[PDB]
Order: C-alpha cells, then structure tokens, then sequence
C-alpha cells in the first residue's frame, strides 16, 4: 500500500488530496520535523533533501509533492476524475498552471507564511505579499473567463493551491487576498469545499 | 508552425533544446525584454505573467518553460529519444527531478544569475551548494537524474547552469563534484544543446 510521509504538513496534503480524489488506498507516517527527524539518516534515505513528503509505493519511491500528484493521477488515470484532463493539449494546460503554482504563486506565499510565523524580514514580507497579490490579479482575470485554471475541468493545478492557500486565509489571517477577488473567491469556495479536501483537512490538520 | 517567443533568454532554452532533441520543426520570435516589450498588452495576451517563454502551436497556446518541455515531449513522444522514460514509474522520476529543478535547484541559482546584494549572494551559493551535494550523492548511483536514461529533468538544468559555469564564474560548483561534473560534461555536449547555444545565445 502507498505510504505518505509527513501528512500533518502542507506540501504533503497536495499528494493526500489527490490520493483521496482518485480514491486510492494509502497509509500515512508522521515525521517529527520539530525534533528534526527529517534531517536524520533514516528519513534522508527516503528524501535526500530532508523535506516532506516522501512517498513509498511498494518498492517504488517518489518525492516532490507535485510530482507525486502527477504520478498518482497518471497511474490511476482511469478511476475518479481525470485530474490531468483528457487530451495532450489539456494536460499541457494542467502542467502549465501546476508550474505556475510551483514557481510563481507558491514562493512568495511561502515567504509570507514563514516570515509572519517569525513574530523577521519586514522588507521581504511586504514584497512577498505584493508579488502574491500581483499573481492573484492574473488569476482573477484568467478565472473570469475559465472555470478552473486549466479549463472547464478541475485538475492537479487547482488542487495544488489548496494546502498553503488554506493556511493563508486561515491562521495567517489574509483571507482578504482571496476574498477581495470575486472570481478567485468563487473558485476558492468551489475547490476548498470539495469533499476530498474537507476529508484531508479533517484527518490531517495540526 | 510551432512558435517559441524569446529564444535569446535562458528559460526558453529549456523548450528549444527539447524541441531540437525531439526533431520538431519550429520558429522563434524575439522578445525585447530590455525595452519592456514583455510587459506590453500584446505579449501579455500570450503570457499573462509577462515572462518568456510563451509557445504558440497553431491555435494552441502554452507557457512555463517546463510545461512546454512536457507538452512537446508528450505530443511528439514517438520521435527522437523518449525524454519522459517508458513507464509510469519512469515518468514519476522524471517529474520528480524536474520539480527539484523548478523548486530547489533553480531558485538559488537564479539569484546568482540576477545579482551577478552581498548576503543574498552568499546564501544562494551555500543553498545551491547543498543542493549540488545531494545531486553528487545521487549521480554517483544513477547515470542521469531520473535513472539510466536522459530525460527532461537533465535538460531542464542546461540553460542556467551554462550561466553558472561561464559568465557567473562558478564552474567550481560543478567541477569540484566528480559525478556532477561528469554528468554535466555529458548533457552539455549533446548535439541538441550545442545547436541551441550556437543558434540562440544573446
Ligand atoms: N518542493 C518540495 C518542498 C517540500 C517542503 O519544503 N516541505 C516542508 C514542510 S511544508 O512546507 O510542506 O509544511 C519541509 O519539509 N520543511 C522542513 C525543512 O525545511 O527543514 C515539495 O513540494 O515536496
Ligand atoms: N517560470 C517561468 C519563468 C520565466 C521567466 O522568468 N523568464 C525570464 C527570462 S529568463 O529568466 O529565462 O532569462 C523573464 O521573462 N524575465 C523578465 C521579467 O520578469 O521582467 C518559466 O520557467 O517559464
Ligand atoms: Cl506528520
Ligand atoms: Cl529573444
């Protein structure tokens, strides 16, 4: 059975929500980051960068949360929603917005997340919020003409935004970044209410 | 008919080398970044984030350099080498290291590329060095990043690492790590990369 390491943290929930969306059986294994368990040789053999998640599926091992999403969505492509889309063109749009999350949306969000948890670099915080807001403005324009990021179907690209945006509008206290943008807000309301996400949060929150 | 915008810049070279490896016909279109053309309405209609590359393939439009690599590699899968691997598990490993490149390798390297801030530079180098130590242990056991076959994961490292070992003056980060060095020598001497560089250097 597929095993996911570090379910209580945010990046692993990208994989968990995908697993739950595809109806794939899995177990989770905690990793004690606060006591540095992830920097010890045992976990480093699973994830050489010492970060979570790592996934072991029998003899097969894979890390990087969005790679795991792609692996699960391709391996179990025929069951559940097709989170990769149907055509090569569809998958292209999915890969596109997934990389937008990885390279453009997530990094400034992570900086706000970390540096507001540090109360810190107040210049970095101001820059990170503005960069993120700039990204959300693009999303806003895009989502006003497209139901989901990759098209008229929900995909890995959308699911990838769930764990850290949830943090953003919750304990970080910046719900206005989502709320003040009408189309983004409706999109967020839609994907964050999907049963797979509700189950992920109910089961694996701090 | 497939068109690539901004060939003289580094990220677009991830797409170009993939296009050349796969034997795909394409045209290129310059984008004048220094005059701010990429921030004007015309290019923004192609890439709403105002960065290069953007790709237009007939009526189909796609951006993000690594997404373009994936799209090309899948659409033209049967021709040239299979840069996605053969199985679902192979592709998983390719996606894994492609994301390591996007999220772990490239961000500190990009800081070096841009700023060459004193502290940011020192920190980016240390961070990139730590990343390269992991590459070194891994490549001592695996011929390429994703396994015993060359893939998109390897190719994605070509454009900015070319900067690193050249104009940046930090070839030692690659050279001092035996397995990384041999791996780099290998992928950067592939004819598709030589052609990319020969044709599209700024
Ligand atoms: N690109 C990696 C990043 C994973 C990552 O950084 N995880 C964090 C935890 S969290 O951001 O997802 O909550 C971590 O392990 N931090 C440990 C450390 O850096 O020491 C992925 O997405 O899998
Ligand atoms: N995530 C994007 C990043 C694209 C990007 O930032 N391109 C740079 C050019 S380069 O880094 O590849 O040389 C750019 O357009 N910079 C212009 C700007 O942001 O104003 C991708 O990989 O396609
Ligand atoms: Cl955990
Ligand atoms: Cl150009």
């Amino acid at each position: 059975v597929l095993k996911v390491y570090g379910p209580h943290f945010a990046s692993p929930k990208r994989a968990l929500v995908t697993l739950i969306e595809k109806g794939v059986a899995f177990e989770t294994i905690p990793v004690d980051l606060m006591k540095g368990e992830h920097k010890q040789p045992a976990y480093l053999a699973l994830q050489p960068f010492g970060t979570v998640p790592a996934v072991v599926d029998g003899d097969y091992k894979i890390f990087e949360s969005r790679a795991v999403m792609r692996y699960v969505a391709e391996k179990y492509r025929s069951q559940g929603p097709d989170l990769l889309g149907k055509t090569v063109e569809d998958r292209g749009q999915v890969e596109q917005w997934l990389d937008v999350e990885a390279t453009t949306y997530h990094p400034p969000l992570l900086n706000l997340t970390l540096h507001i948890m540090f109360a810190s670099d107040e210049k970095l915080i101001k820059e990170s919020e503005e960069k993120l807001a700039g990204v959300l403005d693009v999303y806003e324009a895009h989502l006003s003409k497209s139901k989901y990021l990759a098209g008229d179907f929900v995909s890995l690209a959308d699911l990838a935004h769930l764990p850290f945006t949830d943090y953003l509008v919750g304990p970080i206290g910046k719900a206005y970044m989502i709320k003040d943008r009408k189309h983004v807000s409706a999109w967020w309301d839609d994907i964050s209410s999907r049963p797979a996400w509700k189950e992920t949060v109910a089961k694996y929150s701090f």
